[PDB]
């Protein structure tokens, strides 16, 4: 066991500090602790792919057991897949928008950037922050964020965060098949208005 606290969307407060069970950790997973720290404080939200990018290799499989004494995990919603610093709500903070989590049900490069164009990504949840592709990106820069995190679509409006899920999946389609995506077939999504 980990003993990693895992959230949803409904939690009253979110944790603001480890599972009691907890004990001190090994000199070994305290290493991984001290590598994450200043990670949580450049970032509040983390998928473990993209945190694993970010860390010495060699911490892959010690990060599941360092994490919990740092983080808690969110099991579903608009921060499914992520792991955040004790005490922040990022159902609070118009800028947590820039750390939510968008997965993909479908069936390589090892990177957490959404580029819209490197091959075969095993990747299948991407945070916002890390979409670097030209043509998603301003889509959800420009947007007005909504008044409150809602459980689907957190700080997006529906019409636009759907726009950007269906770009995605369409060009993860082709990019796990190995060809680029057609830019013009992608451009009936793009130009689609919105529901």
């Amino acid at each position: 066991r980990v003993w990693i606290i895992t959230t949803n969307m409904g939690v009253e407060s979110v944790p603001t500090c480890r599972h009691s069970k907890l004990g001190e950790p090994s000199k070994t997973i305290q290493e991984v602790i001290e590598a994450l720290k200043p990670l949580f404080e450049k970032r509040p939200v983390w998928t473990r792919r993209a945190l694993l990018n970010h860390l010495d290799p060699s911490y892959t499989h010690y990060l599941k057991f360092a994490l919990p004494y740092l983080s808690y995990l969110w099991t579903s919603g608009p921060f499914r897949d992520t792991y955040t610093r004790f005490g922040y709500d990022p159902r609070k903070d118009s800028n947590a928008a820039a750390y939510q989590a968008l997965f993909f049900k479908l069936k390589g490069t090892k990177t957490h950037v959404f580029d819209g164009k490197t091959l075969f990504p095993t990747n299948r949840v991407y945070q916002v922050c890390d979409i670097v592709d030209p043509t998603i990106a301003p889509l959800l820069k420009d947007t007005q964020l909504r008044s409150e995190c809602h459980r689907d679509t957190g700080w997006y409006r529906s019409g636009r965060y759907y726009k950007v899920r269906d770009l995605m999946r369409e060009k993860l389609f082709a990019l796990i098949e190995g060809e680029m995506p057609s830019e013009v077939a992608v451009n009936m999504i793009l130009n689609a208005e919105e529901v």
